[PDB]
């Protein structure tokens, strides 16, 4: 079997990323945000404290035929950025772009935390890093892509992320029109449950390109690309007026700047990330500072090559019984 969905840029900023998912019987449609840095899916639900649901698509378990408790079992996540969500747990059957799954656990949301009810886009997550980070207690259940993988022609999926569009998940197969010249595959490390890979240098513009190891992250669920203080140090010393502002929280620079390209190393091979997807607008509304999507690592304790770096490329998760990570250019 295979699937393919496309997935859509939540607003003009690319934040995140959100794909339309089908639970339950008949077919309730909520749009998820396929994060691979993470290993829960949960959903707002009809159990969702009413005061912390704002505009989003709610799952009702009563009304599926094909829910059942998974008596017992609870969840409780924290996410990188501070926020979190909570709840109890039902299997039911999940569909994603024509792949379905039967008995997958659904994490019905009890509480969630303001950024996720402040984001009416956003109906819940699906986690597609490895199954040991799932958090349901005191059985801890499988992802998704873990669920479906021995129905896939190929264990596999592909995250191809538009920049100010739209993109594509695929489940069991690798689209060679998606994609131009050859796929690099680079070891990954499953030792901390994520797609850990390392980086085998950057360069910055047109600059030399210097070779140094760099061990992240692919995470789909992370809007921007966060490096060590010294990479992102040398990106912005290339931008008159860039600064890190403790008040904003992060790099920023002038509106009226031209940003450079920033290259990453895979293997041999290089990926070029345009200067116009590290730029992420102005730091509140008709501010001429804008905001940076190269970020510093410092702090966060890894480093993650979040969607600023993903969207310019095509990425193969290759979940093989060794797990690789794939890039090509498109």
């Amino acid at each position: 079997s295979t699937g393919s969905a496309t997935t859509t840029p939540i607003d003009s900023l690319d934040d995140a990323y959100i794909t339309p998912v089908q639970i339950g019987t008949p077919a309730q449609t909520l749009n998820l945000d396929f994060d691979t840095g993470s290993s829960d899916l949960w959903v707002f639900s009809s159990e969702t404290t009413a005061s912390e649901v704002d505009g989003q698509t709610i799952y009702t378990p009563s009304k599926s035929t094909t829910a059942k408790l998974l008596s017992g079992a609870t969840w409780s996540i924290s996410y990188g950025d501070g926020s979190s969500s909570s709840g109890d747990v039902y299997t039911d059957t999940v569909s994603v772009g024509g792949l379905t799954v039967t008995g997958q656990a659904v994490e019905s949301a009890k509480k969630v935390s303001s950024s996720f009810t402040e984001d009416s886009t956003i109906d819940g997550l699906l986690g597609l890093a490895f199954s040991t980070l799932n958090t349901v207690s005191p059985t801890q259940q499988k992802t998704f892509f873990d669920n479906a993988k021995a129905s896939l022609d190929s264990p596999v999926f592909t995250a191809d992320l538009g920049y100010h569009a739209p993109g594509t998940y695929n489940f069991g197969f690798i689209d060679t029109t998606a994609y131009t010249g050859s796929i690099t595959y680079t070891a990954v490390s499953t030792k901390q449950g994520f797609w850990e890979w390392t980086s085998t240098g950057y360069a910055v513009g047109s600059g030399t390109f210097k070779s140094t190891s760099i061990d992240g992250i692919a995470d789909t669920g992370t809007t921007l690309l966060y490096l060590p203080a010294t990479v992102v140090s040398a990106y912005w010393a290339q931008v008159s007026g860039a600064k890190s502002s403790s008040s904003v929280g992060g790099y920023v620079f002038p509106c009226s700047a031209t940003l450079p390209s920033f290259t990453f190393g895979v293997g041999s091979a290089r990926i070029v990330i345009p200067g116009d997807y590290i730029d992420f607008g102005p730091i509140s509304t008709g501010s001429s500072s804008c905001f940076g999507g190269i970020q510093s690592s410092a702090g966060i304790g890894i480093n993650i090559f979040g969607d600023v770096a993903l969207k310019a490329a095509f990425v193969v998760f290759n979940g093989a019984t060794t797990p690789t990570l794939g890039f090509a250019s498109k």
